């Protein structure tokens, strides 16, 4: 898991929209 930051800011841009949609 990321330090709830680098990947946290990318979640807003939609970059990391995989762990917030479906099981995938």
């Amino acid at each position: 898991m990321a330090p709830r930051g680098f990947s946290c800011l990318l979640l807003l841009t939609x970059e990391i929209d995989l762990p917030v949609k479906r099981r995938a």
